[PDB]
This record gives C-alpha cells, sequence and structure tokens, in this order.
C-alpha cells in the first residue's frame, strides 16, 4: 500500500492513511478534486465552506493576494460583495458581488481609486459629476462641511463662487473662502 502524494499520469494524487485517493477534498494547502486530481492553476468552489479558492501554479491556495480581479482572503476564501484591508499595500478595497474589485467608482460613502484603493484623507475628482470630494480619515466623504479653506456642500461637492454654510461665507470660483478679516 501508499500514503502521501503520488504523480501519475501527470497529474498529482494523494493517498490517504489506508492506501486509498482522496477525491473533492482538501489535503493541507491543496485541493484534492472529483477524478483525485491535485487542483491547480485554476478556480475551484467548495460548496461546505461556501467559497471560491484559486489554486496556484504549485497547487497551494492562494491567500492574501490578488488573482486578477479578485482577492483572495488570508483564509484563502475569495472576496465577493465586500470591504477588505490589504496590509502589504496598506489600502482597502472594495470587492464587489462578482468578486472584481470596484474601481473609478463609489460604493456607498466611499471612493475607490483607479487601482481600486480606496480613498482616504485625501481630494478626489470624480470625472462623472465634474467635481472634486473630500474624503475623511475614514474613507467617508465629507458633506455641509469645510475641509481647510474650502467647503464640502450637502452632497459632497466642492462650493465654486457662491455662497455657502448658512449663506454666510463667499468661496469664489476657484472653491476658496478668502479669509480677509480685520
Ligand atoms: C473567479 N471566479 C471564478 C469567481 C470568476 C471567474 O471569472
Ligand atoms: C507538493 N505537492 C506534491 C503536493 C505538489 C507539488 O506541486
Ligand atoms: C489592481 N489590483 C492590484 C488591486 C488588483 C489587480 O490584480
Ligand atoms: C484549507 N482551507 C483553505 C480550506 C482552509 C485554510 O487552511
Ligand atoms: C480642493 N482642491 C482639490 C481644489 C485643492 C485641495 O487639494
Ligand atoms: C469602512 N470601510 C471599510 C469602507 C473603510 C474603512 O473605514
Ligand atoms: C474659516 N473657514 C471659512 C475656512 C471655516 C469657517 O468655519
Ligand atoms: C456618494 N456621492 C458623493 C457620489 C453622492 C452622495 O450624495
Amino acid at each position: 500500500t501508499t500514503s502521501g502524494w503520488v504523480k501519475q499520469d501527470g497529474a498529482w494524487y494523494y493517498f490517504d492513511g489506508n492506501g486509498n485517493l482522496v477525491k473533492n477534498a482538501w489535503q493541507g494547502s491543496y485541493y484534492l478534486k472529483a477524478d483525485g486530481k491535485m487542483a491547480q492553476s485554476e478556480w475551484i468552489y467548495d460548496s461546505s465552506y461556501q467559497a471560491w479558492y484559486y489554486l496556484k501554479s504549485d497547487g497551494s491556495y492562494a491567500k492574501n493576494a490578488w488573482q486578477g480581479a479578485y482577492y483572495l482572503k488570508s483564509n484563502g476564501k475569495m472576496a465577493q460583495g465586500e470591504w477588505v484591508y490589504d496590509s502589504s499595500y496598506q489600502a482597502w478595497y472594495y470587492l464587489k458581488s462578482d468578486g472584481s474589485y470596484a474601481r473609478n467608482a463609489w460604493q456607498g460613502n466611499y471612493y475607490l481609486k483607479s487601482d481600486g484603493k480606496m480613498a482616504k484623507g485625501e481630494w478626489v475628482y470624480d470625472a462623472t459629476y465634474q467635481a472634486w470630494y473630500y474624503l475623511t480619515s475614514d474613507g467617508s466623504y465629507a458633506y455641509s462641511t469645510w475641509q481647510g479653506n474650502y467647503y464640502l456642500k450637502s452632497d459632497g461637492k466642492m462650493a465654486v463662487n457662491e455662497w455657502v454654510d448658512g449663506g454666510r461665507y463667499y468661496v469664489g470660483a476657484d472653491g476658496v473662502w478668502k479669509e480677509v478679516q480685520a
């Protein structure tokens, strides 16, 4: 009898302790498919974990990693319809329900930049609205409030050439409240 990992007819198989092929199951970091062949460079849906996994070229599952537009979490599970923090890039991302990362787009009160990174404590220009927005320290857009000498209106858009904040302050066309006091 045989136990452990065995390569046969071009594929890797895993023999369990009773010398039998493991099929439709994990063995360590590796997944054995319906015919017993080790998954490699491919996506697998595990019905028991209710999640997609990506097996890399060496057979081991991807974790804390991108595969194309898709993110595998620390437990290997593909992210779906959720926020994740990638500690290696020090960046938040939003993975849509289809799995692919959001980019150049709002998600709730948050904005994902062109490479998917959530904006945070920074100004962004929304090409579709043709207006500046300010994302606060937690990512959520500022509204009905000042950021420095600029005012974000109730929909978050930067004010220009108008009276703002209870009609008390005038911002010029450049958006700046020009401070001239006695
Ligand atoms: C990564 N998924 C398998 C979930 C989609 C592939 O297009
Ligand atoms: C390590 N295994 C033998 C499981 C596969 C080699 O890629
Ligand atoms: C753009 N990301 C790096 C965030 C994923 C692409 O693989
Ligand atoms: C093997 N799983 C990927 C299912 C869990 C991580 O240990
Ligand atoms: C609000 N602006 C983007 C115009 C300037 C601040 O960076
Ligand atoms: C709440 N988000 C996850 C969207 C950003 C972290 O503050
Ligand atoms: C002085 N600012 C106008 C910038 C803030 C007023 O609250
Ligand atoms: C989320 N936006 C800033 C795009 C609109 C909120 O009113």
